[PDB]
C-alpha cells in the first residue's frame, strides 16, 4: 500500500517541537506536507538522520527527490526518500520503484 | 500566546556559553533577536539540532525564515522554524501557520 | 572477492526504512546499485558515517567516487570509498587500489 | 575583563591532539589566535560544537566574526561568537556586544 | 621526532572498513597518503573529529592544509590539522609550527 512520489520540489524544512505537532516536515512546491520518519535506536537513526540531511539537502539546493509515502496519514509519512542530482534523464530509480512496490 | 513571524532574513549566529545570557542566537536584518530552543533527550534534541541546521543555512545563505515564536521571555524562544526556499511560495507554508496559531 | 570500481558518478543517494530493504544505498548515472557499509560500536561508526558522507558530497557535487564493494551480494555492499576532486584524470590514488586488492 | 573583538577575519582553522596543546583554535589574517572552549556536557556541549562549526563557516567562506575572549590566558578562549552575513557588516549586533560587555 | 608539513594540497578522502587497513586516510596531489587520528572519549572524539572535518573541506574545496604527523607508523598519522586560505601562499601559522616540534 505504500506510495511512491516522484521528482518532488521541496520548498520548505520545519523543525518543530510544540506538542501534537513535533517533528520534522517538509513542503513540497504545490503544497504536499509530508512528516519525516524517526528513531532513537540503532540502525534505523542512521537513516532517519540520512533523510533529514537529504531533506534539507534539496530544499537548500532546489535538487528533486523521490519518496516512499504512506497515504495512511495527514500530513503523510515519509518511509524512505531517494535525493536525486540534475542532469538525471529519469525520474526515480528502478531500485527504489522495487523497494516500494513491496510493503 | 505565540507568535507567528514571517519572511525573516536572519543576519547573525551566536553560540554564547557566558552565564545566564548562554544558548544559541539569531539576529534578524531588523536586529531582532531570539533563542533558539534545546532539549537533551530524545526526539527533540533531533528537532533543535536540525533548529540550529536552519538558523545556520539561512544567515550562511539568506534564505527566509518562518518562526512560530513564544513572547512570554527576551530573547523570544523560537518553538518552530521554517526554512524556505527562494522559489517564493507565497510566504510562510499554511501547515506551519496552521500550528503556530494552535497553542 | 572485493572488486574496485574506478571514476564512478553517483546521481541518486537513498535513506530507506522499509523493512528487509533498510539502508544506505547509492545509484550511479548509469543505474548500478550499492549499499553503503553500516556499523554500531566505534571506531567502524565513524567510517561508515564518513562514507555516507562522502556518499552524499559526491551526489551534491558530481565529483567521482572509487569504491571497494563486495560482489557477495546484490546491491554490493561498499567496504571503503574514495572520494577525489577534480585533479589528474579521475584516477583512483594507488594506495587505494593496492588496500582494495588485498581481501 | 572580558573582552570584544570585531570584523575578524578567520584564515586558519586548528584541531590538535598533542598533549596539553590540544584542543581547537582559530588564528586571524593578523595573526592574532584564539582557542574554542569545550565542554562535555548539555547544553554547553551544544554551544561549543556550534562554535567549532562557526568558526569553519568563517574559514571556509571569509565571512567575519564577532568574538567575546577571556583575556586571562593565552591563546584567548572563546565564550561567546558570532557570525554575520556579508551586506550587514555594521560592527557585531548590539546584542552582542551589550552581553560581553557585563562578564 | 614529529615531523610538519606545510602547504598539502590533499586530492582524495578516505573511508575504509576492510580488516587490517581501516580507518580515514587522506592523500596530496603529489600522492603523500596520511592516517587520520581516532579518538573514542571525550575530548579528543571532538577533536579528531574536526580533523575529518577537516578533510572533508579541503578534498572539496581545493583548500590547502598544513599537517604534524607522527612518522612512527605506515601512512604517518596526523596529529594536528591547519585548514588555511589561498591567500598570498599562505604559508602555516607561528602557532602551529611552534606547537609541532613538540613529539
Amino acid at each position: 500500500t505504500a506510495s511512491l512520489v516522484e521528482g518532488v520540489e521541496l520548498t520548505k524544512y520545519i523543525s518543530d517541537i510544540n506538542n501534537n505537532t513535533d517533528g520534522m516536515y517538509v513542503v513540497s512546491s504545490t503544497g504536499g506536507v509530508w512528516r519525516i520518519s524517526r528513531a532513537k535506536d540503532y540502525p534505523d537513526n542512521v537513516m532517519t538522520a540520512e533523510m533529514r540531511k537529504i531533506a534539507m539537502a534539496a530544499v537548500l539546493s532546489g535538487m528533486r527527490v523521490n519518496m516512499c509515502a504512506s497515504p495512511a496519514s495527514s500530513p503523510n509519512v515519509i518511509w524512505a526518500i531517494e535525493l536525486e542530482a540534475e542532469g538525471s534523464g529519469s525520474g526515480a530509480s528502478q531500485f527504489f520503484k522495487d523497494n516500494c512496490n513491496r510493503t
